[PDB]
């Protein structure tokens, strides 16, 4: 996560929708805008939540009201999605902020992405979209995830600009627990293949050092001087969810915590206990880093109001 000096936000307030684990919340407030609500089914997703943020995040949107969703200058949502419109339509914040899966904008021939975009200018908004990985943003993960950047065009803001990529220097083996604490996370499987050898120092691309089983999903093993692949919150395999990594002979999955780091998520943020859950959590919530930096640059054109 990262440390940003200029609260290029601290005016506006936002709500959490779709809340998660406040992968959102994390990032704006960064930039010092204010989270008024948040919402999210998930027992154990509410129960994280309010471990690190003090709030149970109001339940299943769809029954929800939107004329009870508060005052705000930002929906963030990274999913139904006609509940934000509904929502976006009703209290038409100035800035909706949104991020989804990679294939989200081909998904369909462009549909899912025609009709929301669509469904922002129908309903008054610019939309800007770009994927990013976040290894492009000191993140040493191969994730691939859209974001919609949605102004309601009476701002009028013809100049936010998504990040600007930057090589990294910071891999999966720089956020590893002091083995001592991963050793119950190793597995001894006799059937392993090392379609690959180790590495000498580092690079950002996901090292597949090698396989086991029928090696396909959650069946295969990388380096730690690579960039740990994308943590699925789905995902079936013998090292399923995280994925597993060479570490030291013995080849083991990810752990919750690393998973966090991996993430983008500070140290301090109290990760869900239920490992299976945390896992799913993380294979489902977002890059912070790469939040933080749309962040900034949301509220940085949102505060270019020359004369
Ligand atoms: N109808 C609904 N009501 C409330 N939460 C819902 C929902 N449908 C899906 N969700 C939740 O919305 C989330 C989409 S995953 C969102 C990622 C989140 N921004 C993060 O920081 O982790 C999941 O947590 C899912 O359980």
């Amino acid at each position: 996560m990262i440390e940003i000096k200029d609260k290029q936000l601290t005016g506006l307030r936002f709500i959490d929708l779709f809340a998660g684990l406040g992968g959102f919340r994390l990032a704006l407030e960064s930039c010092g805008a204010e989270c008024v609500y948040s919402n999210e089914w998930d027992k154990y997703a509410q129960e994280v939540y309010e471990m690190n943020f003090g709030e149970k995040p109001e339940g299943d949107i769809t029954q929800v009201n939107e004329k009870t969703i508060p005052d705000h200058d930002i929906l963030c949502a990274g999913f139904l999605f006609f509940d934000i419109a509904r929502i976006v339509r009703e209290k038409k914040p100035k800035v909706v902020f949104m991020e989804n899966v990679k294939n989200f904008a081909s998904h369909d021939n462009g549909n899912t992405l025609e009709v929301v975009k669509n469904t922002m200018n129908e309903l008054d908004y610019s939309f800007h979209a770009k994927v990013l990985n976040a290894l492009d943003y000191g993140i040493p993960q191969k994730r691939e995830r859209i974001y919609m950047i949605c102004f309601r065009n009476d701002l009028n803001i013809q100049n936010f600009q998504f990040p600007k990529p930057f090589e990294l220097n910071t891999f999966v083996k720089d956020l590893l627990l002091p083995d001592s604490e991963v050793e119950h996370l190793v597995i001894d499987r006799k059937d392993l293949v090392m379609t690959n050898q180790e590495i000498e120092q580092t690079t950002p691309k996901t090292v597949r050092l090698g396989i086991v089983g029928k090696g396909g999903w959650g069946e295969r093993i990388y380096s730690t001087r690579g960039i740990a692949i994308t943590l699925s919150a789905y995902g079936g395999g013998i090292f399923a969810k995280t994925g597993g990594y060479l570490v030291n002979g013995k080849t083991r999955k990810l752990h919750p915590r690393e998973c966090a780091r991996v993430m983008g998520y500070p140290d301090s943020y109290k990760v869900h206990p239920s490992t299976s859950q945390a896992y799913k959590q993380f294979g489902n919530s977002v890059v912070i880093n790469v939040l933080q930096y749309i962040a900034y640059n949301i509220g940085s054109s949102l505060n270019f109001k020359p004369y």
